[PDB]
């Protein structure tokens, strides 16, 4: 299907390398011409997962941080869509790991929520702020902990992600973890120094928000 009013962007998205090669080399100004979504071939190459095309456009020397008009950089797209090699290639040409789109989200926000284990690691190993806050002041931990992504919580914790940051509703990873009854996720957070005392904008603690025996198994883990 046609995704761009600009030939190069369509060649890039569909995987037409030899044609994009011949095309681009014939007019270098095409590598950076923007389309209706303010996207170059790089953006669409990142979206589809065409690594050889990304690489070619990077050898050429196109910018790697240029945002589309929703604020998505190449790294936002590669990360969100699960393209390990492209993410690697982009970090290899100094891609900004902490760029935020219009929704305030970083690449790591997307890697975290979609369980991009290898990429999360790649972003974090490449200078990602694990404590990056979107517009609701949520972090990767907030998401992973709510969703109950145990493997991702490990990754974030090892890269020194705070466990006691508060979203605008005043909740912490641990609050989400409890409210959604993610049992280990709540144990593991508490083990690593997620407090059971703090309160959200509803005067409530992780223990209260919590349900079941988990509610005070976090109390007989910290206390007694």
């Amino acid at each position: 299907g046609c995704v761009s009013n600009l030939m190069v962007c369509n060649l890039a998205y569909s995987g037409k390398l030899e044609e994009l090669k011949e095309s681009i080399l014939a007019d270098k100004s095409l590598a950076t011409r923007t389309d209706q979504d303010s996207r170059t071939a790089l953006h669409w190459a990142c979206s589809a997962g065409h690594t050889e095309i990304v690489e070619f456009l990077l050898q050429l020397g196109v910018p790697v941080n240029d945002k589309d008009d929703a604020g998505w950089s190449p790294l936002h797209i590669a990360a969100s869509a699960g393209r390990d090699e492209i993410v690697k290639a982009l970090l290899g040409k100094g891609a900004q790991v902490n760029a935020v789109n219009q929704n305030g989200c970083t690449p790591l926000h997307y890697a975290a929520s979609k369980n991009r284990h290898e990429i999360a690691v790649m972003l974090l190993e490449g200078g990602a702020n694990p404590d990056a806050k979107d517009h609701y002041e949520a972090t990767a931990m907030h998401r992973a902990a709510a969703k109950g992504n145990l493997k991702m919580i490990h990754i974030l914790l090892y890269y020194k992600a705070s466990t006691n940051i508060q979203d605008t509703e005043g909740n912490t990873p641990l609050h989400l973890a409890c409210d959604e009854e993610r049992v280990e996720e709540a144990k593991l957070l508490v083990s690593q120094g997620a407090s059971i005392y703090i309160e959200n904008k509803e005067e409530k603690t992780p223990l209260q928000v919590a349900k079941g025996g988990l509610g005070l198994i976090l109390k007989r883990m910290v206390e007694g």
